C-alpha cells in the first residue's frame, strides 16, 4: 500500500490513484514573486476558543490529533472562505534533516516541517461529503522552522512516546490548537488537494507567511515515531512529505502587501 519510501512514494501514487497527476494538486512551490495581493481577500477568522481535542493517532503516516465536530466548537472561516469549516484534525509532517520536511515551499525554500489543521465544509453535512466537493475542505497550513521551542506544542511532543507505532492511540484531551500559530495570518491562497492518497482535490489551501518557532529537541522527538506497527521491523517515521506539484492552471494570491 502507499508510504513514503522508494517502493511505494510518491512517484507511484499514481498507479493507484491517478488523480496524483491532476489539474489541482499539492503541495505547490509559492513563488512570492508571482503571488499577487488580493485587496478583496477577508482577513482570515480562527475561532479556537471553543476547540475539544479528543484523541491522538499514530496513522501510519503520521499522527493525528483529533477533535469532536459534532457541533460548531473550533472554527474557521474569512479569508477567500465562503461559510464556516470545522476542524476536524491536526497533523504534520516533517523531515529526517532539519532542512527538509515540509511540503508547501516558498521560494523553493524547504521548511523542517508543515502543520496542517483540517477544516470540513458545514454546509455538505459531514466530513465524508465535503471530500466530494471542490471546495469541501480548508486547511491552514503552517511552516516550522527549528530554533527556539514552542510550548504550545510541548504537550504533543510528550505524549509521542505513548503512540509509537501504527494503529496505536491514546487520549488527548484539553488540548490548545491556538498555541501552534504564529503572531501573525498573512497568508498565500490557492486550490488543492489533500497531500496524501487518496489526493482528493477538496482543498482550499491557507498557507500562513510567518513560520512557528520549534526546538531541534521538539522535532527530533516527532522523528522517533515508527509508520510500522508493533512488533515490525522499525522504520523511522520521517519525511512523510510529499514534494512540490505543477501549478497548471492556477494563480497563488497573497493576502498582504
Ligand atoms: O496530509 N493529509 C492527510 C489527509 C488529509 C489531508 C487534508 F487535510 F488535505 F484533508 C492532509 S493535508
Ligand atoms: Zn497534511
Amino acid at each position: 500500500h502507499w508510504g513514503y519510501g522508494k517502493h511505494n512514494g510518491p512517484e507511484h501514487w499514481h498507479k493507484d490513484f491517478p488523480i496524483a497527476k491532476g489539474e489541482r494538486q499539492s503541495p505547490v512551490d509559492i513563488d512570492t514573486h508571482t503571488a499577487k495581493y488580493d485587496p478583496s481577500l477577508k482577513p482570515l477568522s480562527v475561532s479556537y476558543d471553543q476547540a475539544t481535542s479528543l484523541r491522538i493517532l499514530n496513522n501510519g503516516h503520521a499522527f493525528n490529533v483529533e477533535f469532536d465536530d459534532s457541533q460548531d466548537k473550533a472554527v474557521l472561516k474569512g479569508g477567500p472562505l465562503d461559510g464556516t469549516y470545522r476542524l476536524i484534525q491536526f497533523h504534520f509532517h516533517w523531515g529526517s534533516l532539519d532542512g527538509q520536511g515540509s511540503e508547501h515551499t516558498v521560494d523553493k525554500k524547504k521548511y523542517a516541517a508543515e502543520l496542517h489543521l483540517v477544516h470540513w465544509n458545514t454546509k455538505y453535512g459531514d466530513f465524508g461529503k465535503a471530500v466530494q466537493q471542490p471546495d469541501g475542505l480548508a486547511v491552514l497550513g503552517i511552516f516550522l522552522k527549528v530554533g527556539s521551542a514552542k510550548p504550545g506544542l510541548q504537550k504533543v511532543v510528550d505524549v509521542l512516546d505513548s503512540i509509537k507505532t501504527k494503529g496505536k492511540s491514546a487520549d488527548f484531551t484539553n488540548f490548545d490548537p491556538r498555541g501552534l500559530l504564529p503572531e501573525s495570518l498573512d497568508y498565500w491562497t490557492y486550490p488543492g488537494s489533500l497531500t496524501t492518497p487518496p489526493l482528493l482535490e477538496c482543498v482550499t489551501w491557507i498557507v500562513l507567511k510567518e513560520p512557528i518557532s520549534v526546538s531541534s529537541e521538539q522535532v527530533l522527538k516527532f522523528r522517533k515515531l515508527n509508520f510500522n506497527g508493533e512488533g515490525e521491523p522499525e522504520e523511522l517515521m520521517v519525511d512523510n512529505w510529499r514534494p512540490a506539484q505543477p501549478l497548471k492552471n492556477r494563480q497563488i494570491k497573497a493576502s498582504f502587501k
